[PDB]
DNA sequence: AAGTAAGCAGTCCGCG
DNA sequence: GCGGACTGCTTAC
């Protein structure tokens, strides 16, 4: 097999590499890598190396990496560009793997671990590590085993061994319900003392040294805790055995609020699953406890135990250990679904970076572009410092607030990356500038044509047309991968809808789910067998389809994020190819494109309706348009349609056969106007939206920019079994809005769009009457809590103190004295509730850590003093008033003449 | 980490 | 009470 790296490090003048050799074995080597860098040289000097602008360079081979780094410094002293890849490990990887890496994940040791630390005096700080580690569960992907290290004797209590027999039993048998499918995979090791446990853990670690190291909060908790505990007991040399090269750095993570310590383990790639989830999931959660996320992702119930965690080991060691094991398994289950480790490996190996570098789009693109240029013997420019400067972004149309009955939406496929490719925007393709007219003059095609030679953006920039830049070349490659996975995702989605339909008529039989590939549209034969399946088999198939869709979603949306990150990186001062001329060329072209096409669509539709000056485009944001289809439906007449699906078909056909070709003609003209390299503006239909045929539903409404709701029947070619709401920006979509309130607001919107005013009024009346019964957590607001200290003045709110910060201070006074009450963590999220006048907490609100029940000593008082009136007005009535006034609808029945009977 | 546009909650204080 | 200037937070792209 082809060799591939596992990890790479620079340690002084050596590269330390762990890799998989041609026989599939893991090896480690130390290489005295001699790096090269480059200087510009005279034209007369024959060379094969040129910079991205075609200027000749001479290669400088250094005796070692320190000599190279020192040369960079002196070149700065002289004031001359030191060219080439200054991150020597990236150059090493490029030299050593000069081919597209094919990796075999089965050979990569992925370790998932979690530790337990009993602490009677509050949160056990990892920098101090003053308490024994009393449990470690460490799952190894190569062994497929959960290794459990269990401390039986501690100053905080001596306990009996954990029983695998009890662990397996149902909770109704007094057991722990450790999943039957992992029971046989547990290797249990009890220990008489902590020193023995830790020495054995280190020997185990030496034998089975993680390449990828993950778990939940491992970077901020488990890793530094383990490192520091071993350090305290045994000394530094022993703690450094966590690194395969015995090298560690105590690194600081800091922005503007504070600072925390992480331990860099050289020769390991730490991918903390909480950080993976935050970067790759495209959710924003009210809480990031593993309990919370596991429930959301897997629909598993929280791990329930009596009493505080600080007393769980002594009261119920059995459950304490079982929950440690289950916690490790839950992360594996989340990854089986989301496939973020697979994603990281794919992207890391593609770019030829340390795998942990996938968290940095800048590093990722730097490596991609370097490898691409190196292929042509081209030499990358030196990174420079730039002052941060603001620059313009997208255009967003101001909508008229209203209901909108029939709506069709369109938007550009991968807008910013397509603009880069179309215009040929790249550091080395800049050809010059032209005299810019106001943007509206381009939008209306009255400005002079910018260039008869070069490809232009309306910001004044011109680009070469003879050859693609490296940015367009490399962005195209990742775009094509994105396109492939999105195809699989959408096929799985369509397949899901087929199954949902068949579930209306399940057969009474005993049968099996079909063995199919959900990434491909079901054939006619498959569809026929589906119509004969039992509900049990159909539900299992639906589960499998939806898992396939999620896998496709992960693969596609993160590749989209990477390519959109390249467009953004051009406006990031840390990027090697930072250039506000290019960043603004993209965004300004985007503004033109949207407004140009708005004009064209209006012109087209006014022509097919025989009107003049009518605005068919009601809204647009960045690269999208929303077209009112009322007049199209009305031209045939509502009564001519058999059912909802009939007019949906008709609008789909109209969009595809009339609108899209007209859109395409408009964009081809724009391409010629800007003299662009290649027409790549592909604005395809997104949504077909409207009320159910014959109903009083309003179909949709806008309240303002980035705030709307549509009742959708078809989304990018997926025809839903049941209509689905597309809601953007409204409170139903915000993590800050109480859970029960999102739900209730969503139902109000459903009723408005699908059923109408009377239905809305009926629901509102019920919600208002019943809502006081809702669980306090379900009606609490949520906020991030930054800068708690700044606004704290002797335990009381300082000037300008934000409402949620006020609530935290209230909480802090109420739990003062307690070492054991949960502390609010700076930068984490809190639940927030308003408090009625004259409450014993002495302020108008209280906040506590999100994802948790408020501590028992104050819980009863919070419940008693919760201000339900304020909560309802602020989170429910105020937003609902906004939705209904925009939609010209009343949520409460107004008096009428009929009342007099 | 370090793409911009833009919405709403809340504080502070003016607005005769 | 609403509105602007402002901070804070959170979305839509
Ligand atoms: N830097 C950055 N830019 C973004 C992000 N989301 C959207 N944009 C910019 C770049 C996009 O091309 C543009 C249009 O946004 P869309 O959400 O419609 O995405 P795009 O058109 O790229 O992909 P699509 O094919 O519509 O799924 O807005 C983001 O998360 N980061
Ligand atoms: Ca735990
Ligand atoms: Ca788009
Ligand atoms: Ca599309
Ligand atoms: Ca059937
Ligand atoms: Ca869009």
């Amino acid at each position: 097999m082809k060799e591939f790296y596992l990890t790479v490090e620079q340690i002084g003048d050596s590269i330390f590499e762990r890799y998989i050799d041609s026989n599939g074995r893991e090896r480690t080597r130390e290489v005295e890598y001699k790096p090269s860098l480059f200087a510009h040289c005279p034209e007369s000097q024959a060379t094969k190396y040129f910079d991205i602008y075609g200027k000749p360079c001479t290669r400088k081979l250094f005796a070692n990496m320190r000599d190279a780094s020192q040369w960079i410094k002196r070149m700065e002293d002289i004031g001359l560009e030191a060219l080439g890849m200054d991150d020597f490990k990236l150059a090493y990887l490029s030299d050593t793997y000069n081919y597209e890496i094919k990796y075999d994940h089965t050979k990569i040791r992925v370790a998932n671990f979690d530790i337990e630390v009993t602490s009677p005096d509050g949160f056990p700080e990892p920098s101090q590590a003053k308490h024994p580690i009393d449990a470690i569960t460490h799952y190894d992907s190569i062994d497929d085993r959960f290794y459990v290290f269990d401390l039986l004797n501690s100053p905080y209590g001596n306990v009996e061994e954990w029983s695998i027999e009890i662990a397996a039993k149902l909770q109704e048998q007094g057991g722990d319900e450790v999943p039957s499918e992992i029971i046989d995979k547990i290797i249990y090791m009890p220990f008489d003392n902590e020193k023995e446990l830790l020495m054995e853990y280190l020997n185990f670690w030496q034998q089975k040294t993680p390449v990828i190291l993950t778990g939940w909060n491992v970077e901020s908790f488990a890793i530094p805790y383990v490192y520091n505990r071993i350090k305290n007991i045994f000394g530094e040399s022993t703690a450094k055995r966590l690194s395969p090269h015995r090298k560690t750095r105590v690194k600081v993570i800091e922005n503007m609020y504070g600072s925390r310590e992480i331990i860099t383990l050289f020769g390991i790639s730490v991918l903390d699953y909480i950080d993976l989830y935050k970067k790759f999931s495209f959710t924003n959660q009210p809480s990031y406890s593993l309990d919370y996320i596991s429930e959301f992702e897997l629909n598993v119930g929280k791990l329930k135990y009596d009493g505080p965690i600080s007393k769980l080991r002594e009261s119920n060691h059995q459950r304490y250990i079982s929950y440690n094991i289950i916690a490790v398994y839950r992360v594996l289950q989340i990854d089986a679904k989301r496939q973020f480790i697979n994603l990281s490996l794919d992207m890391g190996y593609y770019a030829k970076i340390q795998i942990q570098s996938v968290f940095s789009p800048i590093k990722t693109w730097d490596a991609i572009i370097f490898n691409s240029l190196k292929e042509q013997n081209k030499v990358i420019p030196q990174g420079r410092s730039h002052p941060v400067q603001p620059y313009p972004g997208a255009f967003v149309k101001e909508p008229i607030p209203n209901r909108y009955k029939y709506v069709m939406s369109f938007d550009l496929t991968s807008a910013y990356p397509s603009i880069i490719r179309q215009v040929n925007i790249s550091p080395e393709t800049i050809a010059g500038t032209f005299k810019v007219a106001p943007l509206h003059d381009y939008i209306n095609a009255v400005a002079e044509r910018p260039s008869d030679v070069y490809s232009c953006s309306p910001n004044g920039m011109m680009y070469y047309k003879d050859r693609d830049g490296v940015v367009p070349t490399e962005i195209t490659k990742v775009f094509n991968q994105r396109k492939e996975h999105k195809g699989y995702m959408l096929a799985a989605q369509r397949n899901g809808e087929i199954i949902k339909e068949a579930l209306h008529n399940p057969n009474l039989s005993v049968d099996e789910p079909l063995d199919v590939d959900y990434r491909f549209d079901f054939s006619d034969e498959i569809k026929e067998k589906i119509k004969k399946l039992s509900a049990k088999s159909l539900n299992e198939m639906l589960f499998r389809a939806q898992r396939t869709e999620v896998a496709g979603m992960t693969a596609q949306i993160n590749r989209k994020a990477l390519i959109n990150g390249l467009a953004g990186a051009l406006g990031n001062v840390w990027f090697r190819y930072y250039d506000l001329r290019n960043a603004t060329a993209i965004t300004t072209f985007g503004q033109m494109a949207l407004q140009w096409i708005e004009r064209k669509v209006n012109e087209y539709l006014n022509e097919v309706c025989g009107t003049e000056g009518e605005a068919f485009v009601l809204y647009g944001d960045t690269d999208s348009i929303y077209v009112s289809a009322d007049k199209i439906i009305d031209k045939v007449g509502e009564s001519k349609f058999r059912d909802t699906n009939h007019w949906v078909d008709f609008l789909d056909k109209f969009a595809r056969e009339r609108m899209e070709p007209a859109i395409d003609r408009g964009f081809r003209e724009m391409c010629e106007y800007m003299n662009n390299k290649q027409h790549l503006m592909f604005m395809d239909r997104e949504a077909i939206a409207g009320p159910p045929l014959g109903s009083k539903g309003i179909g949709g409404f806008w309240t303002g920019k980035k705030r709307y709701a549509l009742n959708v029947w078809d989304m990018e070619g997926t025809r839903y079994a049941e209509p689905k709401l597309k809601i953007m920006g409204l409170e139903t979509q915000k993590s800050s809005t109480p859970k029960a309130v999102q739900k209730a607001l969503k139902e109000c919107i459903r009723r408005m769009l699908q059923e109408g005013e009377e239905s809305l009024q009926e629901y509102f009346k019920e919600f208002e009457k019943e809502f006081r019964q809702l669980n306090y957590i379900s009606i609490a607001s949520v906020s991030s809590a930054n800068n708690i200290a700044k606004y704290d003045v002797g335990g009381f709110p300082g000037p300008k103190c934000p409402f949620h910060i006020r609530g935290i201070l209230t909480y802090n006074r109420a739990i003062k004295g307690n070492i054991d009450a949960p502390q609010v963590v700076e930068g984490e999220k809190v639940y927030v509730l308003p408090l009625r006048e004259g409450n014993p907490f002495g302020d108008k609100c209280i906040a506590w850590p999100s994802g948790t029940e408020i501590t028992d000593l104050i819980k009863d008082d919070v419940l008693h003093w919760m201000d339900y009136t304020v909560l309802l007005e602020k989170t429910f009535i105020k937003p609902l008033e906004g939705f209904t006034s925009a939609a010209k609808l009343d949520y409460e029945k107004k008096a009428s003449l009929f009342d007099m009977f």
